[PDB]
């Protein structure tokens, strides 16, 4: 079901980054250098777990979890959340949930592209990563 989404992911456009930052709250020299890094993004699945790593020259994450099953998550910017992630409509869908908030980070695959949408309050960034070989 996730298989089209597994393997190593690129980034070549983000749209509203910044904005999508500030509305967390991250402080204005991470949100500079975060402008200026292309993280890589591997997806890879053993059975029904799935692990997605980011790494980058700035921030590395990696998150191991089962489709509709929550989880703990430390984000990059080091929000501790409770998390869940489903395929809804072919879109893989992450959902974190801490202190009342909410933020959405929805992946889709559109022409071979895979477009990371991040929604918070009301910002909403788009990032495009291309698959790598
Ligand atoms: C990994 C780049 C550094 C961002 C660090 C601070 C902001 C973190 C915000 C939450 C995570 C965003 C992930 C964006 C993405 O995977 O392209």
């Amino acid at each position: 079901m996730v298989d089209a989404f597994l393997g190593t992911w690129k980034l070549v456009d983000s749209k509203n980054f910044d904005d999508y930052m500030k509305s967390l709250g991250v402080g204005f020299a991470t949100r500079q250098v975060a402008s200026m890094t292309k993280p890589t993004t591997i997806i890879e699945k053993n059975g029904d777990i799935l692990t997605l790593k980011t790494h980058s020259t700035f921030k590395n994450t990696e998150i191991s979890f089962k489709l509709g099953v929550e989880f703990d998550e430390t984000t990059a910017d080091d929000r501790k959340v409770k998390s869940i992630v489903t395929l809804d409509g072919g879109k893989l869908v992450h959902l974190q949930k801490w202190d009342g908030q909410e933020t959405t980070l929805v992946r889709e695959l559109i022409d071979g592209k895979l477009i990371l949408t991040l929604t918070h309050g009301t910002a909403v960034c788009t990032r495009t990563y291309e698959k790598e070989a």
